[PDB]
């Protein structure tokens, strides 16, 4: 028992991280088969980052202008292309450590692990949620661009995030591995509105079920509610509306705990209206929304990976 | 910027995890060079776990009674010995993935990453602190024994924890890699008092400095304090006494932020006496004590590992 914010084991991804240098900019790239993926703003100087014409800036570059280093070894770049906001550098060597992998575009509310990297070397790993407003609340310093977020299903790594920038508000923005930004952000240093962020209701309920499984249960009450009534409260507290799809994915947890989803919503309603009165749930004094229902079942059932 | 509970990259440790079977018990072992380390209670049946005589129970076992599996390959056991509460199985093959490593006994308040494993396969990674009472607040299910906690310094893995059991209170207990339990616990299924746990004061202060570095600063006040006065309050709130050694290790953070350690204690004093008034610090509504001062500098400076 016990419940922790648990990241995937990072070994499969560690073997894919390389360092990419262009001019005086160095950041991280992802080496899969014979292609290295990295943020296209690697080709930018500081004077270019206001309103960069990436097409024009990439034209001034040739294969030999991109230095790719995996550990202490050189890769040789034999082709380069831009896909949306990512650069794809073809190298002459397939990565011998390439895992089975897929590129996925995650939906808001879904979670993933982030391997924070500097100079092509792993620094640490943590679990993140894609916020409803398509930012992530990460931990990234200068040099971390090109760090990736991922999920693992047995032996297959699904890459879903590449880190591109920090907004002036201190939150983070990036792309999928096809180079499409999550949200409305662009890779230029301008003012960018993140937009109102809400709480991922289905994830809070998942965590409340996790709490019950683990012995934290003072918050269970003698009330129930309806989808519509609960959604009235959700709107008041800037929670995402609950749908029957969300109820359906909470099914397995309701079966495990014997607590109907709408009864757990009624507990959540009272917690929203009355607070926690200075108590805690799973070691937290606020409502946690970065565990999906799959995350809770995964952790509480001990699923492993190759 | 941003501050997250960050675990070490787990790849070096992933390559050391094996499955160990004895009788009908299967758990995790750590394969370093030609030795596999695992909890000695692998040799126990359920009827033995009340008052096991491990010496007598190990006498009934020979090398061929221990099945060690690394992935899908067999290791052959050519020697077995008991060191305190760990079994050391000599195998005929040195682990080709053995990292540079050391065995360390950590002190209370120090942190480490835990690679939770089942059947010799990694399930996830999270950051833990050794509580002052020598328990850890982990996430462990049946099958997780032999999962290990570790730190990494560049290319060297310092193993500090092997998971052995869950106490009836739901917290976790285990040994260093020489098999000495942390705390007063024993590997038998009996009643075991954890003892009063306190908050790791120096870690809370480290996190408050982390908050300031990251823009969370409403809690800075116009007061100061003295070691003795602050320690009066610490005692009242079940915080560990602050010593000049603790002040000294907070030096680098005070220099970075320009906030004297005793001024930060005065902020902590007011937070202890007045609470947070429904506000948050680094996304938390309670005072966090699982970041050491080194952890904060490590995360805020982007230290990497080979
Ligand atoms: C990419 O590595 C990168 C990183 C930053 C940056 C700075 C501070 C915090 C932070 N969090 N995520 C990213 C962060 C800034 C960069 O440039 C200013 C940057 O590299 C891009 C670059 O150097 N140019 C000129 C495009
Ligand atoms: C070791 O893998 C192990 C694990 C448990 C156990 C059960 C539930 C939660 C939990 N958290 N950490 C460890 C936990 C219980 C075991 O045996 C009852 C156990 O293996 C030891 C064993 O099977 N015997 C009989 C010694």
């Amino acid at each position: 028992s016990g419940f922790r914010k648990m990241a995937f084991p990072s070994g499969k991804v560690e073997g894919c991280m390389v360092q990419v240098t262009c001019g005086t900019t160095t950041l991280n790239g992802l080496w899969l088969d014979d292609v290295v993926y990295c943020p296209r703003h690697v080709i930018c100087t500081s004077e270019d980052m206001l309103n960069p014409n990436y097409e024009d800036l990439l034209i001034r570059k040739s294969n030999h202008n991109f230095l790719v280093q995996a550990g202490n070894v050189q890769l040789r770049v034999i082709g380069h292309s831009m896909q949306n906001c990512v650069l794809k550098l073809k190298v002459d060597t397939a990565n011998p450590k390439t895992p089975k992998y897929k590129f996925v575009r995650i939906q808001p509310g879904q979670t993933f692990s982030v391997l924070a990297c500097y100079n092509g070397s792993p620094s640490g790993v943590y679990q993140c949620a894609m916020r409803p407003n398509f930012t992530i609340k990460g931990s990234f310093l200068n040099g971390s661009c090109g760090s990736v977020g991922f999920n693992i299903d047995y032996d297959c790594v699904s890459f879903c995030y590449m880190h591109h920038m920090e907004l002036p508000t201190g939150v983070h923005a990036g792309t999928d591995l096809e180079g499409n930004f999550y949200g409305p952000f662009v890779d230029r240093q301008t003012a960018q509105a993140a937009g109102t962020d809400t709480t991922i209701t289905v994830n809070v309920l998942a965590w409340l079920y996790a709490a019950v499984i683990n012995g934290d249960r003072w918050f269970l009450n003698r009330f129930t509610t309806t989808l519509n009534d609960f959604n009235l409260v959700a709107m008041k507290y800037n929670y995402e509306p609950l749908t029957q799809d969300h109820v359906d994915i909470l099914g397995p947890l309701s079966a495990q705990t014997g607590i109907a989803v709408l009864d757990m919503c009624a507990s959540l309603k009272e917690l929203l209206q009355n607070g926690m009165n200075g108590r805690t749930i799973l070691g937290s004094a606020l409502l946690e929304d970065e565990f999906t229902p799959f995350d809770v079942v995964r952790q509480c059932s001990g699923v492993t990976f190759q």
